[PDB]
């Protein structure tokens, strides 16, 4: 599992939010077990989360990612 | 499982977003389970959850994702 | 389970945000067993969690995850 | 697990943010267990939490996160 | 498990938060175990919890993470 990044090198990139929300609940990234036996899990990257979410120019450089994930018997 | 990214090198780039929302409940990445022998799971790259989600130019540089994900028995 | 990353080297990358929620509840990343054997479980990257959530230019220098994730029996 | 990060070398960068929240649950990063028996985790790289979450610019230099997470039987 | 970051070498870097919030509880970096046997957590990086949370710039300079998270048995 390997990941590599390599990088070599007028409103630009500019965000404006306004977000009114009376209630929110918001969960993220989340895992739950109740009588289980395995579990195996990976989260990876950006995860962004929100009532209001917002993502801008998330990896103008170079990004890698690699996952094995899982279980071998 | 390798992943490799390289980068060689008037509005541009910009978002306005407004939201309201009285309610909101949002759960991003989840894995739930019940009664459950085995639960192999990725999740890469990028996730944008909301009751307003906005993405932009999310992977302007080279990005990569490698996955496995699995069981041997 | 490897990762490498390289960077090799008007208004720009600005944001305004503005938010008002009478109640909020935010999970971020959570993981949870209940009677539970065996839980493995592995989050990279970045995660942004909010009633509002605001990601922008995450990664503009090359970012590397790797994530080997499991159980071997 | 390894990881290796190499960086070699009008508004920019500046962020707003006005926040009003009546009541603010924030959870973070959380692990759970109830009557678990094996609870492996791991979290890598940024984690921001907000009932308002601004990440701004996150890594700009570059950036690895390995995780191997699990076990062996 | 090796982590290792290198470095060679008008506003810039500037935010302003307000914040005002009648009832907050954050959280952080919890593990809360009951009655369970074995847990094993890392947390690694930034992790940045609040009613209103920011993060600028986290990580300007080479950032690396390795985290090997686990049992053997």
């Amino acid at each position: 599992v390997v990941a590599a990044a390599e990088k070599t090198k007028t409103k630009e990139g500019v965000l404006y939010v306004g977000s009114k929300t009376k209630e929110g609940v918001v969960h993220g990234v989340a895992t739950v077990a109740e009588k289980t036996k395995e579990q195996v899990t990976n989260v990876g990257g950006a995860v962004v989360t929100g009532v209001t979410a917002v993502a801008q120019k998330t990896v103008e450089g170079a990004g890698s990612i690699a996952a094995a994930t899982g279980f071998v018997k």
